[PDB]
């Protein structure tokens, strides 16, 4: 297992993805979440907070460039069916902040999953009104492609995620 620590991004594939959620211990719902620093410098994951659901892993604090962090997000204990819902922030080596979070709901062809990543100049947590301008703001549904759209002037996060309850979601920070 190697959820919840960082790696080599140049190692980090869909594979390795789903390598880290199936040897944690995948439940009746969990994802596998994937951040490549590609950008050229240092960053600080800020901390991590779990809005429903449970997990068995930590997020880590430090993530050097060229390197990747690991992270998951499951339905309780498992026998369980109430929700998995997570948000979390990264402090890019120029001080700005993007903030993260996932939502996996229980209905499958009554609900769909949602997501949202933006890189802002500041510092914010998920906290109350930080984790609603992402969720609220406009969550990109799982789209089950690569969505990118240049937004931080020089670099954009590429990313995908599927509308079912075990997606994958990895991010290619890139210029």
């Amino acid at each position: 297992a190697l959820a919840g620590t960082i790696i080599a991004g140049a190692s980090l594939t869909f594979q390795v993805l789903d390598k880290v959620l199936e040897e944690l211990g995948k439940v009746s719902r969990k994802i596998a979440v994937g951040i490549d620093n590609e950008s050229g410098g240092t960053w600080t994951a800020l901390n991590a907070y779990f809005r429903s659901g449970t997990t068995d892993v930590i997020l880590p604090e430090f993530v050097p460039n060229t390197k990747a962090l690991l992270y998951s997000g499951r339905k309780d204990t498992g026998p369980v069916a109430t929700g998995a819902v997570a948000a979390f922030a990264y402090y890019m080596s120029s001080g700005n902040t993007l903030g993260v979070m996932f939502s996996v709901p229980f209905d499958y062809n009554w609900n769909s999953n949602w997501w949202d990543v933006k890189i802002y100049s500041g510092k914010r947590r998920a906290d109350q009104g930080m984790y609603e301008d992402l969720y609220y703001g406009n969550p990109y549904r799982g789209d089950n492609g690569w969505h990118e759209k240049n937004l931080g002037y020089g670099l954009r996060m590429k990313g995908i995620m599927t509308s079912a309850g075990e997606a994958k979601m990895q991010i290619k920070i890139s210029r």
